[PDB]
Protein backbone atom coordinates (compact mmCIF):
# COMPACT_ATOMS: atom_id res chain seq x y z
CA UNK A 1 0.00 0.00 0.00
CA UNK A 2 0.65 3.37 -0.51
CA UNK A 3 1.62 5.65 2.90
CA UNK A 4 1.96 9.27 1.84
CA UNK A 5 -0.22 11.70 3.65
CA UNK A 6 -1.90 12.46 0.52
CA UNK A 7 -3.27 9.07 0.38
CA UNK A 8 -3.98 8.98 4.18
CA UNK A 9 -6.98 9.43 6.09
CA UNK A 10 -7.31 9.81 9.56
CA UNK A 11 -10.58 9.81 12.23
CA UNK A 12 -10.59 8.79 15.44
CA UNK A 13 -10.74 10.10 18.89
CA UNK A 14 -7.11 10.53 18.97
CA UNK A 15 -6.08 14.37 19.11
CA UNK A 16 -2.43 13.82 20.43
CA UNK A 17 0.21 11.92 19.27
CA UNK A 18 3.74 11.77 21.45
CA UNK A 19 6.55 9.85 19.84
CA UNK A 20 9.97 9.02 21.79
CA UNK A 21 13.44 9.45 19.34
CA UNK A 22 15.48 6.40 19.84
CA UNK A 23 13.51 3.21 18.50
CA UNK A 24 10.86 4.74 17.10
CA UNK A 25 11.91 7.92 14.94
CA UNK A 26 15.61 6.96 14.48
CA UNK A 27 16.88 3.12 15.02
CA UNK A 28 19.13 2.28 17.82
CA UNK A 29 21.70 -0.09 17.20
CA UNK A 30 23.15 -1.09 20.69
CA UNK A 31 25.79 -3.33 19.63
CA UNK A 32 26.90 -0.12 17.50
CA UNK A 33 26.79 1.78 20.52
CA UNK A 34 29.02 -0.60 22.65
CA UNK A 35 31.52 -0.79 19.72
CA UNK A 36 31.71 2.66 19.77
CA UNK A 37 32.19 3.53 23.55
CA UNK A 38 34.86 0.82 24.10
CA UNK A 39 36.81 2.74 20.86
CA UNK A 40 37.41 5.65 23.24
CA UNK A 41 38.81 3.21 26.40
CA UNK A 42 35.00 1.77 27.95
CA UNK A 43 35.93 -1.52 27.53
CA UNK A 44 33.13 -2.73 29.59
CA UNK A 45 30.52 -0.72 27.79
CA UNK A 46 28.68 -3.83 26.94
CA UNK A 47 27.96 -4.43 30.46
CA UNK A 48 27.46 -0.46 30.90
CA UNK A 49 25.17 0.79 27.75
CA UNK A 50 21.16 -0.07 27.92
CA UNK A 51 18.49 0.30 24.66
CA UNK A 52 15.44 1.61 27.07
CA UNK A 53 17.22 2.92 30.51
CA UNK A 54 20.66 3.98 31.25
CA UNK A 55 22.46 3.40 34.73
CA UNK A 56 25.15 4.98 36.46
CA UNK A 57 26.69 8.46 34.63
CA UNK A 58 25.14 7.66 31.77
CA UNK A 59 22.03 8.11 33.63
CA UNK A 60 22.83 11.10 35.60
CA UNK A 61 23.55 12.95 31.78
CA UNK A 62 20.55 11.39 30.95
CA UNK A 63 18.49 13.45 33.95
CA UNK A 64 20.30 16.72 34.25
CA UNK A 65 22.22 15.20 37.09
CA UNK A 66 25.73 15.61 35.16
CA UNK A 67 26.39 17.89 32.65
CA UNK A 68 28.01 17.37 28.78
CA UNK A 69 31.13 18.41 30.13
CA UNK A 70 30.88 16.69 33.71
CA UNK A 71 30.18 13.23 32.13
CA UNK A 72 32.80 13.87 29.83
CA UNK A 73 35.12 14.09 32.57
CA UNK A 74 33.58 11.11 34.91
CA UNK A 75 33.97 8.77 31.40
CA UNK A 76 37.21 10.04 30.49
CA UNK A 77 38.31 9.00 34.37
CA UNK A 78 36.91 5.77 33.59
CA UNK A 79 38.79 5.11 30.25
CA UNK A 80 41.71 6.23 31.54
CA UNK A 81 42.43 8.81 29.74
CA UNK A 82 40.94 13.08 29.01
CA UNK A 83 38.10 12.97 26.50
CA UNK A 84 37.49 15.78 23.60
CA UNK A 85 33.74 16.58 23.52
CA UNK A 86 33.85 15.74 19.66
CA UNK A 87 34.69 11.99 20.56
CA UNK A 88 32.27 12.07 23.12
CA UNK A 89 29.78 12.93 21.20
CA UNK A 90 30.43 10.38 18.33
CA UNK A 91 30.44 8.01 20.69
CA UNK A 92 26.48 8.58 21.41
CA UNK A 93 25.92 9.07 18.01
CA UNK A 94 27.05 5.32 17.97
CA UNK A 95 23.76 4.29 19.05
CA UNK A 96 21.93 5.16 15.44
CA UNK A 97 21.34 4.05 12.27
CA UNK A 98 20.81 7.07 9.46
CA UNK A 99 17.21 8.20 9.63
CA UNK A 100 14.49 6.89 7.26
CA UNK A 101 13.26 9.72 5.44
CA UNK A 102 9.79 7.95 5.05
CA UNK A 103 9.18 8.22 8.85
CA UNK A 104 9.96 12.18 9.10
CA UNK A 105 7.95 12.51 5.84
CA UNK A 106 5.00 10.43 7.57
CA UNK A 107 5.34 12.41 11.05
CA UNK A 108 5.51 15.78 8.83
CA UNK A 109 2.09 14.64 7.39
CA UNK A 110 0.72 13.92 10.72
CA UNK A 111 1.19 17.34 11.93
CA UNK A 112 -1.65 18.68 9.51
CA UNK A 113 -4.14 16.66 12.23
CA UNK A 114 -2.66 15.97 15.42
CA UNK A 115 -0.92 17.89 18.06
CA UNK A 116 2.56 15.78 18.03
CA UNK A 117 5.07 15.95 21.08
CA UNK A 118 8.36 14.21 22.11
CA UNK A 119 9.11 12.14 24.57
CA UNK A 120 12.69 11.11 24.93
CA UNK A 121 15.50 9.87 26.91
CA UNK A 122 18.67 11.79 25.60
CA UNK A 123 20.87 13.76 26.44
CA UNK A 124 22.66 17.14 24.99
CA UNK A 125 25.09 15.18 22.75
CA UNK A 126 22.51 13.34 20.79
CA UNK A 127 20.47 16.22 20.82
CA UNK A 128 23.45 18.66 19.45
CA UNK A 129 22.84 17.00 16.44
CA UNK A 130 18.91 15.72 16.10
CA UNK A 131 18.46 19.72 16.46
CA UNK A 132 20.24 20.76 13.86
CA UNK A 133 20.15 20.43 9.86
CA UNK A 134 22.28 17.89 10.35
CA UNK A 135 19.47 15.87 11.80
CA UNK A 136 19.09 14.26 8.03
CA UNK A 137 19.93 15.06 4.23
CA UNK A 138 16.62 17.20 4.47
CA UNK A 139 18.26 19.64 6.68
CA UNK A 140 15.43 19.92 8.93
CA UNK A 141 15.83 20.09 12.68
CA UNK A 142 14.37 17.78 15.15
CA UNK A 143 11.87 20.69 16.25
CA UNK A 144 10.26 20.59 12.92
CA UNK A 145 8.41 17.39 13.09
CA UNK A 146 7.14 17.96 16.73
CA UNK A 147 4.58 21.02 18.84
CA UNK A 148 7.49 20.54 21.55
CA UNK A 149 10.14 18.31 22.57
CA UNK A 150 9.97 16.75 26.16
CA UNK A 151 13.56 15.99 26.97
CA UNK A 152 14.82 13.68 29.89
CA UNK A 153 18.08 15.39 30.38
CA UNK A 154 15.94 18.86 30.90
CA UNK A 155 13.49 17.51 33.15
CA UNK A 156 15.44 15.33 35.65
CA UNK A 157 13.90 12.26 35.35
CA UNK A 158 13.94 9.50 33.16
CA UNK A 159 11.44 6.94 31.48
CA UNK A 160 10.08 4.98 32.76
CA UNK A 161 9.90 7.46 35.26
CA UNK A 162 5.75 8.22 36.05
CA UNK A 163 7.17 11.83 36.86
CA UNK A 164 8.36 12.65 33.20
CA UNK A 165 4.83 11.66 31.93
CA UNK A 166 3.30 13.78 34.55
CA UNK A 167 5.23 16.99 33.48
CA UNK A 168 4.95 16.54 29.90
CA UNK A 169 0.95 16.01 30.58
CA UNK A 170 0.84 19.21 32.78
CA UNK A 171 2.68 21.18 30.21
CA UNK A 172 0.91 20.11 27.30
CA UNK A 173 -2.48 19.84 28.24
CA UNK A 174 -3.17 16.53 26.66
CA UNK A 175 -5.97 14.57 27.68
CA UNK A 176 -4.37 10.80 27.96
CA UNK A 177 -6.89 8.84 26.59
CA UNK A 178 -7.13 10.75 23.35
CA UNK A 179 -3.14 10.60 23.14
CA UNK A 180 -1.26 7.68 21.61
CA UNK A 181 1.83 7.12 22.89
CA UNK A 182 4.72 5.30 20.62
CA UNK A 183 7.33 4.06 22.22
CA UNK A 184 9.69 0.48 21.91
CA UNK A 185 10.52 -0.14 25.21
CA UNK A 186 8.12 -2.33 27.46
CA UNK A 187 8.46 -0.10 30.87
CA UNK A 188 7.77 2.87 29.08
CA UNK A 189 4.91 1.54 27.76
CA UNK A 190 3.29 -0.18 30.48
CA UNK A 191 3.69 3.03 32.43
CA UNK A 192 2.17 5.31 29.70
CA UNK A 193 -0.66 2.76 29.68
CA UNK A 194 -1.12 3.34 33.40
CA UNK A 195 -1.45 6.80 32.86
CA UNK A 196 -4.56 6.74 30.31
CA UNK A 197 -2.36 6.64 27.35
CA UNK A 198 -3.45 5.00 24.06
CA UNK A 199 -0.23 2.96 23.43
CA UNK A 200 1.49 1.65 20.35
CA UNK A 201 4.77 -0.41 20.49
CA UNK A 202 6.19 -0.49 17.69
CA UNK A 203 9.88 -2.57 16.73
CA UNK A 204 12.92 -0.43 16.86
CA UNK A 205 14.01 -0.42 13.11
CA UNK A 206 10.97 -1.19 11.73
CA UNK A 207 8.48 0.50 9.24
CA UNK A 208 5.95 1.43 11.62
CA UNK A 209 3.51 3.60 8.69
CA UNK A 210 1.10 1.69 8.00
CA UNK A 211 0.65 0.31 11.65
CA UNK A 212 0.15 3.55 12.85
CA UNK A 213 -2.22 4.38 9.93
CA UNK A 214 -4.58 1.50 11.00
CA UNK A 215 -4.06 2.36 14.79
CA UNK A 216 -5.02 6.31 13.99
CA UNK A 217 -8.73 4.52 12.27
CA UNK A 218 -9.63 2.70 14.78
NA1 LIG B 1 13.18 4.14 22.58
Amino acid sequence: VDLGTENLYFQSMIKNIVFDFGGVIVDIDRDKAVQAFIKLGLADADTRLDKYHQTGIFQELEEGKLSADEFRKQLGDLCGRELTMEETKQAWLGFFNEVDLRKLDYILGLRKSYHVYLLSNTNPFVMSWACSPEFSSEGKPLNDYCDKLYLSYQLGHTKPAPEIFDFMIKDSHVIPSETLFVDDGSSNIHIGKELGFETFQPENGADWRQELTVILNS
